[PDB]
């Protein structure tokens, strides 16, 4: 079976309880994770150890808090006490875990399920070929010996409009924002980097990225996490918002793909 779980944010106990609820069995089952494995919750270290140990039985995409963790590790960004990352950063296997983490994809595609996963979703300005190429570009930087320079460059809110002509820092920044920070779009598909509220609270003419017809969503289902204020609700058919805010006192959600059956684990808070 195929299980998809939204943002774990260090909530190791809830993740394991949820996986036991579905009797997740590596070798028979596969787990897809929407990213943001770390931060806020208390067990980021255990979450990373376990997910890394699953190997081919897990298909991960990186989220914005995973990238932030990498930036702290590399000395690019300051540690916030609120993220609770110190046990992981000071762990004897920190190097092993974070060098594994930075080699994971931004995008997962399963053609037999016609299923696409990214942390924030797929901007309607991208077709599948473009999304694949952009994911590959950023993954090549993250997997290289010079990933700290990229992590330093990624911070920023511009440009917010895709063009195949984009080059250099702006091209990487747009790619990173689209995969890991996107929520609202302007009618032309351009990204808004400021509003984090539910679609109902957003000012016109802002709409959820998934409310704008895009070539990928027309042919593929899209699973994503990241947008906790969505509360997993209000999406069109074929769009699966899996982040139900576990670290925030909400729930951790698991979707079994074969029967679209939901399983939910209450936050331990
Ligand atoms: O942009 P960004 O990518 O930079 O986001 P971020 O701040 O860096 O952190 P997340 O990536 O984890 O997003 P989030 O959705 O978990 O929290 C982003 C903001 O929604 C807030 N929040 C969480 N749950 C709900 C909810 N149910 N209703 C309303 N607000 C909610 C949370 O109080 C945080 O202030
Ligand atoms: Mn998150
Ligand atoms: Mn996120």
């Amino acid at each position: 079976a195929t299980y998809l779980i939204g943002d774990v944010h260090g909530c190791y106990d809830e993740l394991i309880a949820l996986l036991h609820k579905v009797e997740f069995t590596p070798g028979k089952d596969t787990l897809w994770l929407t990213g943001d494995l770390v931060a806020r919750g208390p067990g980021s270290l255990d979450v990373l150890r376990y997910v890394k140990s699953l190997g081919d039985s897990v298909r991960l995409v990186l989220g914005n808090h995973d990238l932030h963790l990498l930036a702290v590790f590399a000395g690019i960004s300051r540690n916030k006490p609120k993220d609770r990352l110190t046990p992981l950063l000071e762990a004897p296997d920190a190097d092993e875990l974070l060098n594994w983490l930075r080699r994971q994809p931004l995008l997962q595609i399963d053609e037999e399920k016609k299923l696409v996963m990214a942390h924030a979703g797929i901007t309607p300005q991208w077709d599948l070929q473009t999304a694949k190429e952009c994911a590959r570009d950023v993954e090549a930087v993250l997997s290289s010996d010079s990933y700290p320079f990229f992590l330093d460059a990624m911070y920023g809110d511009m440009p917010n409009n895709w063009s195949p002509e984009l080059r250099g820092l702006g091209r990487l920044r747009f790619i990173t924002n689209a995969f890991t920070r996107m929520r609202f779009c302007f009618p032309n598909g351009q990204l808004d980097m400021y509003s984090k509220e539910s679609p109902e609270e957003a000012p016109a003419p802002l709409k959820p990225w998934f409310a704008i017809p895009g070539p990928v969503a027309e042919e593929y289902s899209i699973a994503f996490g990241h947008w906790a204020s969505l509360e997993g609700k209000g999406t069109p058919e074929g769009i699966y918002a899996l982040d139900t805010g576990c670290c925030w006192g909400g729930t951790l959600t698991c979707l079994r793909w074969e029967d679209k059956q939901y399983f939910v684990q209450p936050s331990n808070r």
